[PDB]
């Protein structure tokens, strides 16, 4: 049972969860009940499911509980805008795959598994924390009474496996490129074609970078506020370094918060406004999430000013 006045206050783009911690889990049951309707999943199986995401979320600085929440209301919102274009299941599995895409995150790149040989860079060659968030996901769900896409076909379950994924793997920021360049040419060579299933996969895998970024799509005191969380888990990884000797990126260094202001200018110019913009060029409805992105981009512009 949520409360009234969020009801019209979740569905902008610019809605921030932080204030809510209490009210998180439900929330995302608003969205999926919101979206899919009430008869979705059996209702039981559900909240199972929510709350054994959330015990599977580190208690790390940024990719936490609070992240996959944030990021499945910006999910909810290009949905609710965008209606007439996705399937039933995507939807469905969208925002599950978006609850879930960072499970059991540790505070620490893929390069940091790969330069020390973690396990899991052993697992999982490549966008190795992505492969192991999608297995994490499965694993859940295959804990009795959690398997909520039980009710569905074996052709059907097979399906929102593959949605949930890939856009799983999508949040590999290192992929994202590719899909977004790729995305640029079929859009300027009139090539897009919403019926063919890997032009839709590429679609999905943005809209989950867009969310997955969408902290710079708020309000400046929220989007600020979040930024000090994502250093927090950065400079944490940059410690680890200096430890085992390696000056770690700028990005990642405690000692160089200074230039902070100038590197979101540059995160914002070369990852964050491409991706809303061909965002905005598929699909139009999304453009408050560009609009904000750029609002904050003069921030941290009027911010390395003074
Ligand atoms: C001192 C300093 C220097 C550079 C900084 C920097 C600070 N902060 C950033 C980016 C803050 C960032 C990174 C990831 C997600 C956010 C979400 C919201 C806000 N910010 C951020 N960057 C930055 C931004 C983009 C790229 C970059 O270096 C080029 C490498 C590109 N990477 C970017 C991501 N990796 C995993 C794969 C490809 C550096
Ligand atoms: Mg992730
Ligand atoms: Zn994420």
């Amino acid at each position: 049972t949520l409360p009234v006045r969020l009801c019209k206050e979740i569905e902008l783009f610019h809605f921030d969860i932080g204030p809510f911690e209490n009210m998180w889990p439900g929330i995302f049951v608003y969205m999926v009940h919101r979206s899919c309707g009430t008869s979705c999943f059996e209702l039981e199986k559900l909240c199972r499911f929510i709350m054994s995401v959330k015990k599977n979320y580190r208690r790390v600085p940024y990719h936490n509980w609070k992240h996959a929440v944030t990021v499945a209301h910006c999910m909810y919102a290009i949905l609710q805008n965008n209606h007439t274009l996705f399937t039933d299941l995507e939807r469905k599995g969208l925002l599950i795959a978006c609850l879930c895409h960072d499970l059991d995150h540790r505070g620490f790149s893929n390069s940091y598994l790969q330069k020390f040989d973690h396990p899991l860079a052993a697992l999982y060659s490549t966008s190795t924390m992505e492969q192991h968030h999608f297995s994490q996901t499965v694993s859940i769900l295959q804990l009795e009474g959690h398997n909520i896409f039980s009710t569905l076909s074996s052709s059907e379950y097979e399906q929102v496996l593959e949605i949930i994924r890939k856009a799983i793997i999508a949040t590999d920021l290192a992929l994202y490129f590719g899909n977004r360049k790729q995305l640029e040419e079929m859009y300027q060579t009139g090539s897009l074609n919403l019926n063919n299933q890997s032009h839709r996969d590429r679609v999905i895998g943005l809209m989950m970078t867009a969310c997955d970024l969408c902290s710079v799509t708020k309000l400046w005191p929220v989007t600020k506020l979040t930024a000090n969380d994502i250093y927090a888990e950065f400079w944490a990884e940059g410690d680890e370094m200096k430890k085992l000797g390696i000056q770690p990126i700028p990005m990642m260094d405690r000692d160089k918060k200074d230039e902070v202001p100038q590197g979101q200018l540059g995160f914002y110019n070369a990852v964050a406004i491409p991706c809303y913009t061909t965002l905005t060029q598929i699909l139009p409805p999304t453009e408050p999430l560009l609009k904000a992105c750029r609002d904050n981009l003069s921030q941290w512009e009027k911010v390395i000013r003074g």
